[PDB]
Order: structure tokens, then sequence, then C-alpha cells
């Protein structure tokens, strides 16, 4: 509209996203255009609810605009995402104190969302935004299940499966808060090793990469797994690997927490609230990151 002044095009989110300035307030925001034969009225209501979900580690949804039947989401603006920061820190690696601070903050954000019955469902480094003060915030939220499993964006883009929990890959129709803990565990491992934990290039390659590392799940470690929608008795049976080999040289406090975030059974997987109490965070601090904007 005329209330906004486009500053630049940020990219092609999971719709198009622009950095824009509000002429009235003068505030700089991120404007996402969501492209469809009437724009569901059940969604606009669900979205409108997220406007009240405020927390320091959650990107604020400032406004929802339906006018013109285009549907625009206005978000608070942050300059960089964790994916770019990790690439920039590839040579030296993000310092452990900062990795710990970020993980701690993200768990606080998840604990808040989960206590308000809000799930993210599509956590990935590109959806974690950071600023110069050392803060990190959860963004996007997959649009509150508005768009289920997006195979291609408005211009056909390859959906990342790297952070998908095993129960989703096995066809479970009801996601629980545990899917977000799994994704965050994968991100924690990636910050530590500087390599994606499970970089699959297809749904089955994703599932098999998980099995090759954590062992093919069975009824002992995951009661009910063999009855899941897409489970096949023909899956190969791989033995589990030790975490000392998976995320070296992370210490035992870190390995212990990661192991709990990656349990196969969603019911055994640690909650965000419980993870905040883990010994790994006894010495947590809030360092300032080296950001080049
Ligand atoms: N709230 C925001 O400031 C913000 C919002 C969105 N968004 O989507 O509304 C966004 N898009 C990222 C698109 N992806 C998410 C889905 N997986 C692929 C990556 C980026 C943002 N900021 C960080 C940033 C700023 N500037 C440049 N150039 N790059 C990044």
């Amino acid at each position: 509209m005329e209330n906004f002044q486009k500053v630049e095009k940020i990219g092609e989110g999971t719709g198009v996203v622009y950095k824009a300035r509000n002429k009235l307030t003068g505030e700089v925001v991120a404007l996402k255009k969501i492209r469809t034969e009437g724009v569901p009225s059940t969604a606009i209501r669900e979205i409108s609810l997220l406007k009240e979900l405020n927390h320091p580690n959650i990107v604020k949804l400032l406004d929802v605009i339906h006018t013109e039947n285009k549907l625009y989401l206005v978000f608070e603006f942050l300059h960089q995402d964790l994916k770019k920061f990790m690439d920039a820190s590839a040579l030296t690696g993000i310092p452990l104190p900062l990795i710990k601070s970020y993980l701690f903050q993200l768990l606080q954000g998840l604990a808040f969302c989960h206590s308000h019955r809000v799930l993210h469902r599509d956590l990935k480094p590109q959806n974690l935004l950071i600023n110069t003060e050392g803060a990190i915030k959860l963004a996007d939220f997959g649009l509150a299940r508005a768009f289920g499993v997006p195979v291609r964006t408005y211009t056909h883009e390859v959906v990342t499966l790297w952070y998908r929990a095993p129960e989703i890959l096995l066809g479970c129709k009801y996601y629980s808060t545990a899917v977000d803990i799994w994704s965050l565990g994968c991100i924690f491992a990636e910050m530590v090793t500087r390599r994606a934990l499970f970089p699959g290039d297809s749904e089955i390659d994703q599932l098999f990469r998980i099995f090759r590392t954590l062992g093919t799940p069975d009824e002992v470690v995951w009661p009910g797994v063999t009855s899941m929608p897409d489970y096949k008795p023909s899956f190969p049976k791989w033995a589990r690997q030790d975490f000392s080999k998976v995320v070296p040289p992370l210490d035992e406090d870190g390995r212990s927490l990661l192991s709990q975030m990656l349990h196969y059974d969603p019911n055994k997987r640690i909650s965000a609230k419980a993870a905040l109490a883990h010994p790994f965070f006894q010495d947590v601090t809030k360092p300032v990151p080296h950001l080049r904007l």
C-alpha cells in the first residue's frame, strides 16, 4: 500500500518478503506477502491470535492485513539470520559461550510458545534471527500450519527436510511440541560441528540418514513405531553410533542434553522447560556476537 515504502526485497520466503518503512511511524519492518481463491477466513483468525504472543525470543507479529485479498504479515525487523551467521563463522566456529546463550534463549522462546499451545513445526537456521545485542528470536512459524508441507514456493523452491522430526517423516498426522525440540537439537549440533547433522535430499534419504546415526528405531526404544503410517518392515537395520563421534568435541553436558533432544519417542524427548534446567546451562552467559551488517 501507500503506508509502506519498500526498502529492499529480502527474498522468497516459504511468499515474497520485503524490508519496508512505515511512513507514519517511520519504523522499519519486514513485510511478507502471502499469495489461493479467496484467502481462508479460518486462517486470518488463527493468525490474528499470534499477534498477542509476545516474548523477547519471539519475532513480534505487528500486523495482519487482508485488504486487497493479498494478506500481508508485518513483522519486527532483525538484520541477520543464524544461517548467514553460521556461514560467516565457518572458519573459526561460533564460540561455545555464544552457542550456549543462543540455545538457552531459543529454549526459553519454545517453552513460552508451547505453554500457550503454539507449535512452530518448521524450525531451521534461516528462521532464527539475531541482533547486535546478543539476542536470538524464533520467526516465521511455518505460518501456523497455514501451508502444509510446502514442496515449492511461489516460484518453486526446494523445501529443506534437514530438521524434520522422525515422526513427521514416518507419516504421523498429529504433531506435538516434541517436533520443535528435535529441530532445535539438529540446529545445536550444526552450530557445534559446523556441518548439518542430517542433510537429506529426499524424504527417505532424510529418514535413512537419521537411522544410520541413531540406529534404526524399534519397539524397544520407540513403542508403536512399527505401526506408523509410513513405517516399512523392509527398512534396513542400522546400529546406533556414539555421540562422541557425532558432535565432537562437545563435552558430556552438551552430549547428554543433545541425546535427550534427539530421542526417537516424542514422549521421551525432553521438553523445552526441562531442558532449561539441564546442567549444560549452569554457566550460561549472554555474549555479544561479532556481526558485520
Ligand atoms: N523479521 C525479519 O526481519 C525477517 C523476516 C523474514 N521473513 O521471511 O518474513 C525474512 N526472510 C527470510 C526468508 N527465509 C525463511 C524461510 N527459509 C528460507 C529463508 C528475513 C528477516 N530478517 C533477516 C534478514 C534481513 N535481511 C536480509 N537480507 N536477509 C535476512
